[PDB]
Protein backbone atom coordinates (compact mmCIF):
# COMPACT_ATOMS: atom_id res chain seq x y z
CA UNK A 1 0.00 0.00 0.00
CA UNK A 2 1.87 3.26 -1.15
CA UNK A 3 0.93 6.44 1.27
CA UNK A 4 -1.81 8.85 0.83
CA UNK A 5 -4.25 10.29 2.86
CA UNK A 6 -7.79 10.94 3.06
CA UNK A 7 -9.31 14.40 4.46
CA UNK A 8 -12.79 15.45 4.52
CA UNK A 9 -15.21 17.51 4.61
CA UNK A 10 -12.49 20.01 2.81
CA UNK A 11 -15.54 22.03 2.36
CA UNK A 12 -18.57 23.28 4.15
CA UNK A 13 -16.55 23.89 7.28
CA UNK A 14 -17.49 27.45 8.15
CA UNK A 15 -15.28 29.30 10.85
CA UNK A 16 -15.00 26.64 13.89
CA UNK A 17 -15.76 23.54 12.60
CA UNK A 18 -13.88 20.20 12.81
CA UNK A 19 -12.08 18.52 9.97
CA UNK A 20 -10.78 14.84 9.73
CA UNK A 21 -7.50 14.44 7.69
CA UNK A 22 -5.93 10.83 7.92
CA UNK A 23 -2.44 9.40 6.32
CA UNK A 24 -2.33 5.66 4.78
CA UNK A 25 1.12 4.38 3.50
CA UNK A 26 3.02 6.82 5.01
CA UNK A 27 6.63 6.03 6.46
CA UNK A 28 5.73 3.17 8.39
CA UNK A 29 8.17 4.19 11.69
CA UNK A 30 8.20 8.38 11.37
CA UNK A 31 6.20 11.07 13.60
CA UNK A 32 4.21 12.57 11.18
CA UNK A 33 2.32 16.20 12.26
CA UNK A 34 -1.09 16.74 10.97
CA UNK A 35 -2.87 20.51 10.56
CA UNK A 36 -3.80 22.76 8.51
CA UNK A 37 -1.47 25.19 6.81
CA UNK A 38 -1.48 27.24 3.89
CA UNK A 39 1.92 28.31 1.51
CA UNK A 40 1.21 32.13 0.80
CA UNK A 41 4.79 32.22 -1.44
CA UNK A 42 7.76 30.71 -2.05
CA UNK A 43 9.01 28.89 0.59
CA UNK A 44 6.26 30.73 2.91
CA UNK A 45 4.18 28.12 5.04
CA UNK A 46 1.74 30.20 7.74
CA UNK A 47 -0.45 27.10 10.08
CA UNK A 48 -3.04 27.08 12.63
CA UNK A 49 -2.00 25.93 15.89
CA UNK A 50 -5.66 24.54 16.02
CA UNK A 51 -5.07 21.45 14.08
CA UNK A 52 -1.52 20.53 14.94
CA UNK A 53 -2.75 16.71 15.77
CA UNK A 54 0.10 13.61 14.98
CA UNK A 55 1.41 10.23 15.08
CA UNK A 56 3.77 8.23 13.41
CA UNK A 57 3.15 6.09 10.70
CA UNK A 58 2.61 2.82 11.74
CA UNK A 59 3.22 -0.84 10.57
CA UNK A 60 2.08 1.05 6.91
CA UNK A 61 1.63 4.74 8.36
CA UNK A 62 -1.79 5.17 8.70
CA UNK A 63 -2.73 8.67 10.51
CA UNK A 64 -6.45 9.37 11.14
CA UNK A 65 -7.09 12.26 13.62
CA UNK A 66 -9.91 15.45 13.82
CA UNK A 67 -9.01 19.03 14.48
CA UNK A 68 -10.52 22.69 14.07
CA UNK A 69 -10.26 24.50 10.76
CA UNK A 70 -11.80 27.55 9.18
CA UNK A 71 -11.09 30.34 6.65
CA UNK A 72 -8.55 33.14 8.61
CA UNK A 73 -6.28 30.83 10.69
CA UNK A 74 -3.10 32.29 12.13
CA UNK A 75 -0.43 31.90 9.91
CA UNK A 76 2.13 30.33 12.00
CA UNK A 77 5.32 31.42 9.82
CA UNK A 78 8.16 28.29 10.28
CA UNK A 79 10.95 30.91 11.39
CA UNK A 80 9.97 31.82 14.54
CA UNK A 81 7.68 35.04 13.10
CA UNK A 82 3.95 35.27 12.43
CA UNK A 83 2.53 36.12 9.06
CA UNK A 84 -0.65 36.99 10.79
CA UNK A 85 -4.08 35.97 10.18
CA UNK A 86 -4.10 34.18 6.91
CA UNK A 87 -7.68 34.28 5.75
CA UNK A 88 -8.30 31.10 3.62
CA UNK A 89 -10.84 33.69 1.71
CA UNK A 90 -7.08 34.62 -0.44
CA UNK A 91 -5.09 31.89 -0.07
CA UNK A 92 -5.53 27.98 -0.27
CA UNK A 93 -5.23 26.44 2.85
CA UNK A 94 -4.71 22.25 2.53
CA UNK A 95 -5.05 19.63 5.26
CA UNK A 96 -2.28 17.52 5.41
CA UNK A 97 0.69 15.20 7.18
CA UNK A 98 4.19 15.82 7.18
CA UNK A 99 7.21 14.95 9.43
CA UNK A 100 10.40 16.66 10.76
CA UNK A 101 13.17 16.12 8.13
CA UNK A 102 11.61 18.68 5.56
CA UNK A 103 8.56 17.52 4.04
CA UNK A 104 6.22 14.84 3.85
CA UNK A 105 3.06 13.59 2.39
CA UNK A 106 1.28 16.72 0.55
CA UNK A 107 -1.87 18.06 2.23
CA UNK A 108 -6.00 18.16 0.67
CA UNK A 109 -7.20 21.61 -0.73
CA UNK A 110 -9.96 22.62 1.30
CA UNK A 111 -13.19 25.57 0.28
CA UNK A 112 -15.16 27.67 2.01
CA UNK A 113 -18.49 28.52 0.69
C1 LIG B 1 10.85 20.53 7.88
N1 LIG B 1 10.50 21.97 7.80
C2 LIG B 1 9.96 22.54 6.54
C3 LIG B 1 8.44 22.38 6.51
O1 LIG B 1 7.88 22.94 7.68
C4 LIG B 1 6.52 22.68 8.01
C5 LIG B 1 6.00 23.68 9.01
C6 LIG B 1 5.63 24.93 8.68
C7 LIG B 1 5.40 25.92 9.71
C8 LIG B 1 5.27 26.56 10.72
C9 LIG B 1 5.15 27.06 12.11
O2 LIG B 1 4.02 26.60 12.91
C10 LIG B 1 5.29 25.90 13.10
C11 LIG B 1 6.05 26.12 14.39
C12 LIG B 1 7.55 26.01 14.14
O3 LIG B 1 8.09 27.27 14.48
C13 LIG B 1 7.05 28.01 14.87
O4 LIG B 1 7.20 29.16 15.23
O5 LIG B 1 5.85 27.44 14.86
C14 LIG B 1 5.52 24.65 12.35
C15 LIG B 1 5.72 23.81 11.53
C16 LIG B 1 5.96 23.06 10.33
C17 LIG B 1 6.18 21.76 10.20
C18 LIG B 1 6.38 21.35 8.76
O6 LIG B 1 5.24 20.66 8.28
C19 LIG B 1 5.51 20.14 7.10
O7 LIG B 1 6.55 19.56 6.88
C20 LIG B 1 4.47 20.30 6.07
C21 LIG B 1 4.85 20.56 4.75
O8 LIG B 1 6.20 20.57 4.41
C22 LIG B 1 3.88 20.80 3.77
C23 LIG B 1 2.52 20.78 4.11
C24 LIG B 1 2.14 20.52 5.43
C25 LIG B 1 0.78 20.51 5.77
C26 LIG B 1 -0.27 20.80 4.71
C27 LIG B 1 0.38 20.26 7.09
C28 LIG B 1 1.35 20.00 8.07
O9 LIG B 1 0.95 19.75 9.38
C29 LIG B 1 1.70 20.41 10.39
C30 LIG B 1 2.71 20.01 7.74
C31 LIG B 1 3.11 20.27 6.42
O10 LIG B 1 7.92 23.04 5.37
C32 LIG B 1 8.20 24.41 5.15
C33 LIG B 1 7.64 24.84 3.80
C34 LIG B 1 9.72 24.63 5.17
O11 LIG B 1 10.30 24.00 4.03
C35 LIG B 1 10.31 24.03 6.45
O12 LIG B 1 11.72 24.19 6.44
Amino acid sequence: AAPTATVTPSSGLSDGTVVKVAGAGLQAGTAYDVGQCAWVDTGVLACNPADFSSVTADANGSASTSLTVRRSFEGFLFDGTRWGTVDCTTAACQVGLSDAAGNGPEGVAISFN
